[PDB]
Formats: structure tokens, C-alpha cells, sequence
């Protein structure tokens, strides 16, 4: 397994047709997971499954600019389960990140940070065993 938190460089940033794939297994009794597509200190796209927020499961997405979080986008469809292996696919499209989990479409997140070629790191954090993180062009 890879060391968590893990930093995957994205050389030259992201671009439409770039597909990022994360494989791992959620820990027992997991509380949270986060993917952070970063532009320097800014977080262009934070994808944050919460397993116990007031005894509810929710996916929170947001952007952090100049150290400030913006408006959250929340998805109640929650395809993760403690103890189970998962695949997250993030496909960069012209106007949004498109996310599928275990081959099922989950959500889209419109680009707030527009300099896609400057979003050149992916951080992976939280309560997982990380198997692999990689990218390819489709
Ligand atoms: O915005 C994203 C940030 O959120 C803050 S928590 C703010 C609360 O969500 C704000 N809020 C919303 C509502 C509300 C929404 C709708 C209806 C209504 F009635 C109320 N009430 N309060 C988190 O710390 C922040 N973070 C998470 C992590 C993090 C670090 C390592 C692993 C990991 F997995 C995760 N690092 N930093 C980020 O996830």
C-alpha cells in the first residue's frame, strides 16, 4: 500500500480527457476521506466523503481560495462502505470534474478554478488503505 496522506503530482496540471483513478479500501470504522486537487495552496476541487456527520453519510465538495472555503456542494448518494474496496475515477471535462465510484456516476463539480494547467497536485487523505493512484488520457 501507499503511504497516506499521498501526494500525486499532475505534471502540467489537468486538462480535459485526463482520467485520474484511485484504488483503495476504506478502513474499518472510517470517519472521512478527502481528495484535494490543488493549485499551489488553493484547492480547486475538494472531494470529501464524511461517514458520520451528525450520524449521516454525505459527500462534501468545495474549493479553497486564499485559505478560505467557498460554498459547499453536497451529495447524499454515498457509495462508500467501511471495510470495502473502492475505485474513484475523476474525469476532467471541459466544464467540470466528473466523478464515478465503482463504475457508477456519482457527481459533477463545475470548474471554479479556471487555470486547469496549474492544478498540478492531487492529495489523497483520510481513512483508507491506498492501493494505487494514477492517471491516463482517454
Ligand atoms: O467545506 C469543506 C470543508 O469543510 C470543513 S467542515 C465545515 C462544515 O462543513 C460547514 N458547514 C456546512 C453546513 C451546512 C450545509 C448544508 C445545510 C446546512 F443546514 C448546514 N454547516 N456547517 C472541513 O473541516 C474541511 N476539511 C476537511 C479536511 C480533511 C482533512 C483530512 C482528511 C479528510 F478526509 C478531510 N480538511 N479540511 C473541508 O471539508
Amino acid at each position: 500500500p501507499l503511504i497516506v496522506p499521498y501526494n500525486l503530482p499532475l505534471p502540467g496540471g489537468v486538462v480535459p480527457r485526463m482520467l485520474i483513478t484511485i484504488l483503495g479500501t476504506v478502513k474499518p470504522n472510517a470517519n472521512r476521506i478527502a481528495l484535494d486537487f490543488q493549485r499551489g495552496n488553493d484547492v480547486a476541487f475538494h472531494f470529501n466523503p464524511r461517514f458520520n456527520e451528525n450520524n449521516r453519510r454525505v459527500i462534501v465538495c468545495n474549493t479553497k481560495l486564499d485559505n478560505n472555503w467557498g460554498r459547499e456542494e453536497r451529495q447524499s448518494v454515498f457509495p462508500f462502505e467501511s471495510g470495502k474496496p473502492f475505485k474513484i475515477q475523476v474525469l476532467v471535462e471541459p466544464d467540470h470534474f466528473k466523478v464515478a465510484v465503482n463504475d457508477a456516476h456519482l457527481l459533477q463539480y463545475n470548474h471554479r478554478v479556471k487555470k486547469l494547467n496549474e492544478i498540478s497536485k492531487l492529495g489523497i487523505s483520510g481513512d483508507i488503505d491506498l492501493t494505487s493512484a494514477s492517471y491516463t488520457m482517454i
